[PDB]
């Protein structure tokens, strides 16, 4: 049993809810929250800017030190950093950004990072300002992630479309 409430069950391991990932993290304090990161860990907009704002910029300060030491992530890659006030850990995952021309085949590699964690609160990778089709992102998630993933979909209209169209 876990703390996640109000989710629709899609498969054995994937759950979905219309919720603001920030407000959900604040309520649950999950072991792992996933950030929709870029390779520079520059949290300016979308899930990254919102999560980072909720940490009072502490996520960005930690991230800048990580990049200064290690250099940029790979598209499809990840790193584990603090969850600050939102979670124990933040798994920063880089999905391909279609609005930068990145290979959508890298979305499966991105979701494979989730398999290193038994339970996660996450957004749909490469959705929103990353430009991918969220229906596609949900299909790759279901077909790739084997651990227990709780997906937060901010947009109520998109959420209802994801549920209604789910095979
Ligand atoms: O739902 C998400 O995953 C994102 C998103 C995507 C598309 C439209 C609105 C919001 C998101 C961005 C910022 C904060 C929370 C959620």
């Amino acid at each position: 049993v876990n703390s996640f409430s109000g989710y629709l069950k899609l498969t054995d391991n994937v759950y979905i809810k219309n919720a603001d990932i920030v407000e959900e993290a604040k309520k649950v304090k999950p072991t792992v929250v996933v950030n929709a990161a870029n390779v520079y860990l520059k949290h300016g907009g979308g899930v990254a800017g919102a999560l980072n704002k909720a940490t009072n910029n502490a996520m960005q300060v930690e991230s800048d030190d990580y990049i200064a030491t290690n250099g940029p992530l790979k598209v499809g890659g990840s790193c584990v950093l603090s969850g600050h006030n939102l979670a124990k850990h933040c798994l920063h995952v880089v999905g391909p950004n279609v609005n930068k021309g990145e290979d959508i085949q890298l979305l499966k590699s991105a979701y494979e990072n989730f398999n290193q964690h038994e339970v996660l609160l996450a957004p749909l990778l490469s959705a929103g300002i990353f430009g991918a089709d969220p229906i596609h992102s949900l299909r790759v998630c279901v077909d790739t992630v084997r651990t227990n993933v709780y997906l937060a979909v901010f947009d109520k209209n998109l959420y209802d479309k994801l549920v209604s169209s789910f095979l």
